[PDB]
């Protein structure tokens, strides 16, 4: 991933920056969280949730190289294991809880498929709560391989995240759609290494694993603002991430709309957010 090392050389996270992971129960005994600052809000262990959290918080030198290892983390489980289906009511409650506990970024590596992006009004209010408190919600576009919308990824003010491979081309499974043209970027989502409950690591593919990468970068970017004596501003960070996305040329896909607003571009994100090149 271009720019990630240069960014790390400036910061690997700041404890003053909190990222909430709304997913399944995380295996807190995994070696990759040794030294990580994690709290779970009020056996049943999730592979999906452990993997996702490890992508963000995996301590360097552990078996997973997390994007933002020194940041504060909140685990706020939104499903019991095995099935990954999500009540909109429960999600809105988790978001509400994440906000009141001082999360700056909220990661949602799940969604619910909808006919046209419509949402339960309590979910809509949860996103409204985030807008009012300057919390950035970042969510997976989904893996239905169609012009299809998930909530909350399709909701206004949310940052939506699809998947690309290593050649920077969009994958078949990654959802696309007009709501996503407005607010989505592609991040790596093929064979991402992360933790497995009980202690191995596994490579997995999906928008579920792209999303935590953008979450981590957004946290790095907020930490970088602190480093520079600027106020951390997650809504500023969203637009920098979107404005810096690099569009796909015709040697990437046939359909240029499968790329959304474009590809995650860390160096340009820094440039757009701060002064720096």
């Amino acid at each position: 991933i271009p720019g990630l090392k240069k960014l790390w050389s400036e910061t690997r996270g700041d404890p003053k920056i909190c990222v909430a992971v709304l997913d399944g129960i995380v295996d807190q005994n995994h070696p990759c969280f040794i030294g990580a600052d994690l709290t779970r809000l009020p056996g049943s262990m999730s592979t999906h949730g452990t993997h996702v959290a490890s992508i963000i918080f995996g301590q360097h030198d552990s078996p997973v190289t997390g994007i933002a290892p020194q940041c504060r983390g909140l685990i706020v489980p939104v499903f019991a294991d095995e099935s990954l289906k999500l009540s909109q009511l429960d999600l809105s409650r988790a978001i509400e809880q994440a906000v009141n506990n001082g999360a700056n970024i909220i990661n949602v590596s799940a969604g619910q498929l909808t006919d046209a992006g419509e949402a339960d009004t309590w979910l809509e209010k949860a996103i409204q709560l985030c807008q009012e408190n300057n919390v950035l919600l970042i969510a997976a576009t989904g893996n239905d391989g169609c012009e299809c919308l998930h909530v909350p990824a399709s909701l206004p003010t949310v940052l939506a995240v699809g998947a690309m491979d290593d050649q920077g081309k969009p994958v078949d499974f990654s959802n696309w759609g007009d709501a996503y043209q407005k607010q989505g970027i592609l991040a790596p989502g093929k064979d991402i290494l992360g933790a497995k409950p009980n202690g191995g690591t596994i490579r997995l593919s999906g928008t579920s694993f792209a999303t935590p990468i953008v979450s981590g970068v957004a946290a790095l970017l907020l930490s970088l603002q602190i480093k520079r004596g600027e106020k951390p501003d997650p809504q500023k960070v969203k637009n920098a991430l979107l404005a810096s996305a690099t569009p796909c040329n015709p040697k990437d896909t046939d359909d240029q709309s499968r790329c959304l607003m474009g590809k995650l571009n860390i160096l340009d994100a820094i440039e757009h957010l701060t002064g720096e090149t």
